[PDB]
């Protein structure tokens, strides 16, 4: 049972918006929430552990929301447009959740528990792309080739999505997030016949 | 002057390999290079400034290893292919400077000099891609209709290029750098006529 876990996460979230990632140390957190570093090392095990938990907290709160009803809403193109705007809304609001993820992924992990948190959020994003991509393929594609194509398209879509964040971050004025995801869809649709053709070379 | 400055960057490069980005401090840098703190601030003026100079240095050796479109070997048709093979070869090495670039770009800095360095390295990458996208255009296309289309494809190429690094970092085993950059080439080639016919209306 942890009440203090919530107080620590809130304090560090304030320190992240102000001092930043590099300027935030364990002493700063200690001063903000009024807990000893050993007590902080108790709950999250590390300074990075707090960041991992903070980014994890943001994930389930933001990422996981209302994924399901797009299927029942309609079989039609409104599905992609639902997921598009859902992914756009996630991107266009520019949360510190996305910021914390890329911060931790690039950071060398001295706390192996942090990596496990990163992989959970990463695989979550991959699955969300894989789901919407499988429906972009025509239904007559054989199941064998359909798997390899989706896999390669997924990594492509995920890589594009990562660059969208940095584009909106480093070029806020000239970047249209919805338009870039529109181009992604057009790119994927064009890659399918090319991807199909390269699997026939067996 | 530049001699002592280079020694600091080398020592800082050592620390970034072994030690975390947030964990490393101006004190830790002193231990490695053996230089007094006040002598470090004279060259840079902050810890973040030291990391910025090292990243920019690593960035310049990266871009110098990649020939421009005119410098590229071979006939005019495959020039773009020769460029991509060098970018792939370097991305396959997974350079440490990029990891620091994405680290610094998301950082909110007290020092405006840091943001200026990140901006300069960012603009370089964009310009290098912009040059390549221009040469992918059909011969009969005038520079007039080009710019709006080129700028959009450039941002797309930059975005995916960012995601390639994150893919290789988070999925070292299942990620093929050459394959992903091949999909980029194929996507761009398909998107060129598409974006061109959209401006036929405009």
């Amino acid at each position: 049972g942890e009440r203090s876990r919530e107080s620590i996460l809130d304090a560090t979230e304030r320190l992240m918006a102000t001092k930043g990632y590099a300027a935030t140390s364990i002493s700063d957190i200690r001063d903000a929430c009024g807990l000893a570093p050993s007590s902080i090392y108790w709950h999250f095990g590390s300074k990075e552990g707090v960041l991992a938990a903070m980014m994890e907290r943001g994930a389930q709160r933001f990422f996981a929301a209302i994924p399901t009803w797009d299927e029942a809403h309609g079989p039609v193109e409104q599905r992609s447009e639902r997921q598009l705007t859902e992914l756009v809304s996630l991107q266009s609001q520019h949360p510190d959740f996305l910021r914390l993820f890329y911060l931790l992924s690039m950071e060398r992990s001295q706390d192996p528990a942090v990596a496990a948190v990163v992989r959970r959020v990463r695989n979550t994003a991959i699955a969300r792309f894989r789901d919407s991509i499988t429906h972009l393929l025509p239904s007559d594609i054989p199941p064998g080739k359909a798997d390899l194509v989706v896999a390669e398209l997924t990594a492509f879509a995920v890589a594009l999505s990562d660059g969208v964040y940095f584009a909106g971050h480093l070029e806020p004025d000239t970047t249209d997030v919805e338009r870039m995801y529109r181009r992604l869809r057009q790119a994927l649709e064009a890659l399918i016949p090319v991807l199909l053709e390269e699997t026939h070379h067996h």
